[PDB]
């Protein structure tokens, strides 16, 4: 009852017409799927009660975890929200502060995991992420995110209240996947770092929650992508997700959203089909590596979210999905 | 300093492209700016004999800890944003807690002087009317004036150690304050809260008729419209390039006319009201009462802006003398108060 009425609060303060009219038991604020880090709620005006102008009727309440409550992120994904709103490549931004954002609600559905492997929506997806790959936004354009929340993440890991650390010798191999990942070139570009499912509305497409977005690998967001084809977290019983690892894209999945992606990418320059192919050859070693990366980022992330989250989900049992997943393809690599 | 000197190379090399990640600190030029009494400025470009592979000059601005709570940042870093992406402000070009990487733009800012003058002040107004027009996703609650002097008093009441709250009575005269502005209406509009001299950019090579441009809304808040134009009012008082201290000097006598605040209220009232078809009779009446509704919230100016440097007078490690500036607001305030009860 104090969500609820901390939403009524947050809807009048920032919202016009109707809004400052309609009383806390008018107000409809429904729980909505939010996701891994942060609340959702939507918020709409009863029914009877008209509007002054054009006072959106409905909007959206997202509220950051703890995990995105940092100073720092919430510079970050304010900021990102706001750009991408006035350039219309997000909802417009109604209410912004530091606990979370009043947004515009579109009418939408975000994609489902089996979704992902259709060769027209996987195309639409690698054109939409090479789109925002070659913009400029005004953060670090050096790739520290990618480590530097990894070693925070550990760290902050080892200093809280089954030990996943011991089980799987994550600080070593967190070096060892450094070691790996020195060796394998990859462009730094503005990533959104969480291209998943739910966060691609079918309008087509609009890609949002832009909350663990920075300059990083490339390799790092088409492989993090393709490790999304793996998990579903609609399953409705513990531990709220499902995994179906040999639903990894093949060569020829990967290879045909690679090859929309420096479509894309490369827009406008002339190459030859020998260069082409080049290109192609290099992004798919590069794509695997980098998906590696993934799995030990979310791996860790999941671990503090058990403790940090209030979401219910089974987020140890995620880790260690992501952390099994991790060998499983470090030991493909090899052979 | 050379520590300054260092993060501002930092800074500019992990945001900036091409030439600025190959420059080296001994080549960068950072030079200190007029960054106001707030935040520390700093205009940072590269060697004439480097050439570009990107800005050949950027600003570097640095909050100062006032400006360092989190309700503050969101507000500050997404109203550049928003303002650069409507082509209302610099571009930006790197944002964090700590400051930003602003697009250069070739200008000067205003002296106090040139307030007066009717072209400018026309154009203030108008420019002035444009903002207070706009939708900004912030509280529409006029919570920002009140909520923020209440804050400022009980912390410069927790300040460890003459005692200006004692002398002039300050916790009990905000009441007073307050009592006199809520029989006062004035419309809640998005306001800059800080339209001073310095915020007020003449543009060098202007693309079209707007020649001004203002900047850093740090201060910006949904407050009383009365408010934005009595603070601008009462900085046609106080010059802060006086160079020795305490680094501003008062000339009471320059707070603008009857007749000087008719003439911005004009242009204010033709933008806001544009359209708006209204008689000699009406337009006479808006002119009238925005002339008192202005001498109230001119006390507000005075009020808030004495209690943040009290406050400054602790936080800020601008050079400036902020309890002497104080002193000077909280006199103005009284002297106002005393010519408004004639």
């Amino acid at each position: 009852r104090d969500a609820e009425r901390r939403a009524y609060q947050w809807c009048r303060e920032y919202l016009g017409g109707a809004w400052r009219r309609v009383q806390p038991e008018e107000l409809r604020v429904y729980p909505v799927s939010g996701g891994l880090s942060n609340l959702l709620f939507r918020c709409s005006l009863p029914d009877h009660l008209p509007s002054v102008g054009e006072e959106p009727r409905e909007v959206l309440l997202r509220l950051y975890g703890a995990i995105l409550q940092g100073v720092d992120s919430l510079v970050l994904e304010s900021v990102m929200f706001a750009i991408l709103a006035e350039r219309s490549l997000g909802p417009q931004l109604y209410g912004v502060f530091p606990e979370g954002r009043l947004e515009q609600y579109i009418p939408s559905r975000p994609l489902k995991t089996q979704e992902l492997r259709e060769p027209v929506l996987s195309a639409a997806i690698a054109t939409k992420m090479a789109q925002f790959h070659g913009m400029e936004m005004p953060f670090t354009k050096e790739p520290h995110w990618l480590f530097g929340t990894m070693e925070r993440y550990l760290k902050q890991i080892q200093d809280l209240p089954m030990n996943l650390l011991e089980m799987y010798s994550l600080k070593d191999e967190m070096g060892n996947l450094r070691k790996l990942l020195e060796s394998t070139p990859s462009p730094v570009v503005f990533c959104h770092n969480d291209i998943q499912e739910g966060n691609i509305l079918l309008l087509s497409l609009m890609l949002v929650d832009f909350e663990y977005s920075s300059y990083n690998y490339r390799g790092f967001d088409i492989g993090n992508h393709f490790c999304e084809w793996v998990y579903d977290y609609t399953h409705e019983e513990w531990p709220f997700y499902k995994a179906r690892p040999t639903d990894y894209p093949t060569q020829e999945q990967q290879l045909h959203f690679i090859r929309h992606y420096l479509a894309e990418a490369k827009k406008g320059e002339t190459l030859s089909q020998e260069e082409q192919r080049k290109l192609e050859e290099d992004l798919l070693v590069e794509v695997s590596r980098y998906a590696l990366a993934s799995h030990f980022f979310w791996g860790l992330w999941s671990i503090l979210q058990a403790s940090m989250s209030t979401i219910e989900f089974g987020y140890l049992d995620y880790a260690q999905s992501r952390f099994q997943f991790y060998f499983q393809q470090k030991g493909q690599l090899t052979s």
